[PDB]
């Protein structure tokens, strides 16, 4: 059983966003469970978080698949943000 992994969650479309610290606890057993506590944290302006990408815009399908310190864009089920929106989520 694993510590919580911590999850950088960036808001889709908010060039400014510098990223939001998120732990998973290790009760979620459940995309939507994960999907409610994200939105949350971040409460995105387009509404509750549907999809949420790694950074080679891989779309997670199961929280096995959360890396500890990595960064993820979440979405309201839109797609990703034009390329130039996404400087901050995108950087090593």
């Amino acid at each position: 059983i694993p510590a919580p992994r911590l999850m950088w969650l960036y808001r889709n479309g908010d060039k400014h966003d510098d990223g939001t610290p998120f732990f998973v606890r290790p009760y979620i057993k459940s995309m939507e469970s994960l999907y409610q506590q994200i939105t949350k944290e971040i409460t995105p302006i387009a509404g509750p978080v549907r999809r949420i990408f790694d950074q080679n815009f891989r779309v997670i399908t199961d929280l096995d698949d959360i890396v500890d310190g990595a960064k993820y864009l979440c979405t309201s089920g839109e797609p990703p943000a034009a390329y130039d929106r996404l400087e901050k989520f995108l950087s090593e």
